[PDB]
């Protein structure tokens, strides 16, 4: 019946990992929560007709060992790349995410979704056509999002689980 996924929310700092992940699960915006928390989380929700449990990694970025990371990434079966259309650092970051998931798990078919953080904000530098452009260079869909208004966030989530099911399919 219920299947749980593991979801591994992953990118930058400050780009909203948390505020996203938390709107998810507790149905609030959070405008302070220590950046370096790295915490899972469960929620129950039903997705084209079948319940499954989401255990969230809301990730934090180095670990004590190299080893962990390399552990949480094996053991993830999709991945939200998360960056902020207001910083380009962080969307330049994502090459490098791609490039290390698919390393650690050592297969060109890992379950992701690019997400472009913080829309909300007037300061972009990130242009949706690159962000687009990216994804489809890897075969995965791109959602603009923001925490703060909630625009996208749910669909981010539901579309990795739809990805991690067309992948196990
Ligand atoms: N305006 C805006 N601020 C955001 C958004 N998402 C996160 N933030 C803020 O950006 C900062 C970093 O968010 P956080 O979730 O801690 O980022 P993390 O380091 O990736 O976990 C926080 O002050 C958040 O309130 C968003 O969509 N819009
Ligand atoms: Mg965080």
């Amino acid at each position: 019946g219920m299947t749980e996924y593991k979801l591994v929310v992953v990118g930058a700092g400050d780009v909203g990992k948390s505020a996203l992940t938390i709107q998810l699960i507790q149905n609030h915006f959070v405008d302070e929560y220590d950046p370096t928390i790295e915490d899972s989380y469960r929620k129950q929700v039903v997705i084209d007709g079948e319940t499954c449990l989401l255990d969230i990694l809301d990730t934090a970025g180095q670990e004590e060992y190299s080893a962990m990371r390399d552990q949480y990434m094996r053991t993830g079966e999709g991945f939200l790349c998360v960056f902020a259309i207001n910083n380009t650092k962080s969307f330049e970051d994502i090459h490098h995410y791609r490039e290390q998931i698919k390393r650690v798990k050592d297969s060109e078919d890992v379950p992701m979704v690019l997400v472009g953080n913080k829309c909300d904000l007037p300061s972009r530098t990130v242009d949706t056509k690159q962000a687009q452009d990216l994804a489809r260079s890897y075969g995965i869909p791109f959602i603009e999002t923001s925490a703060k208004t909630r625009q996208g966030v749910d669909d981010a989530f539901y579309t990795l689980v739809r990805e991690i099911r067309k992948h196990k399919e």
